[PDB]
């Protein structure tokens, strides 16, 4: 459940989150862009759950990607300022899993975003101990799915 | 069309915006809960659109309209945030104004947000100036609906 995943946030995945985010959160649309070019390269079949946003090979030049991209980034800047206060990175993390639910986005789709930030921690010099923090709080949102 | 109603974002109102938001945004839950529950005090009406959030009576302490509360803060920082770049400013809010749409929230009735937020800048000390401001800001997204 959401309040047990969010129990597996220790200090040091906190601090690691925090530490990355400092690099990765600075330029949102470009990080942000990439993250989902990298998903639709590797993982093909989830652009059906894209329709809207058309031609998705055109990354940064679709408005509407770029748009999707930039937003999604907001989410990871609400859910790292959360991090204080189980309380409140809870109650966000199940607003924010609604409208994935109402998708049928499952935790086992959800979950193949981690390979895309993976890939993006390690193109900023952010190795494994890195991918297996973000791996922890992509977690607390498959627990809410 | 939302160009032309970002063009109304001068220099000035630019800056008073950012102004504003540096003490607005440095308490995300406290003052979106205080917009959210002085809009639904002052236009008792929308509490027709948020059943989902059940007993908004409660103010801060319900859990999901808290959870509501800091992710709509969370909207208005990307924003702010894009108000120097025409071209993502305009596909962010095209990008939010989307799920809106579907909810049937006309421009009209998104406009009731402003006797909010001009309540929330004044406890602030922002006054009439600043008010003006986040109305130009909030007939971009208008112009989208
Ligand atoms: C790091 C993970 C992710 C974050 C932070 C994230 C964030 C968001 C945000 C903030 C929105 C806009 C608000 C909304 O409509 O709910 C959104 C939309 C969406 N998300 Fe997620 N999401 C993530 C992963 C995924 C994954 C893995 C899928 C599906 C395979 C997914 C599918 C969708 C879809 C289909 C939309 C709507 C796109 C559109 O038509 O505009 N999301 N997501
Ligand atoms: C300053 C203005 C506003 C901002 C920045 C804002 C922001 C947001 C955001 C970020 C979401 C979550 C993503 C989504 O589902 O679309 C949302 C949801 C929603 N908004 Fe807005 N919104 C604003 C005003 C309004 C107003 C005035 C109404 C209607 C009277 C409205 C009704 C809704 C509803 C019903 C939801 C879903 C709530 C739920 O989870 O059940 N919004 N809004």
């Amino acid at each position: 459940s959401v309040y047990d995943a969010a129990a597996q946030l220790t200090a040091d995945v906190k601090k690691d989150l925090r530490d990355s985010w400092k690099v990765i959160g600075s330029d949102k649309k470009g990080n942000g862009v990439a993250l989902m070019t990298t998903l639709f390269a590797d993982n093909q079949e989830t652009i059906g759950y894209f329709k809207r946003l058309g031609d998705v090979s055109q990354g940064m030049a679709n408005d509407k990607l770029r748009g999707h991209s930039i937003i999604l980034m907001y989410a990871l800047q609400n859910f790292i300022d959360q991090l204080d206060n189980p309380d409140d990175l809870v109650c966000v993390v199940e607003k924010f899993a609604v409208n994935h639910i109402t998708r049928k986005i499952s935790a086992a789709e959800f979950g193949k975003i981690n390979g895309p930030i993976k890939k993006v921690l390690a193109s900023k010099n952010f190795g494994d101990k890195y991918a297996n923090a973000w791996a922890k709080l992509v977690a607390v949102v498959q627990a809410a799915l």
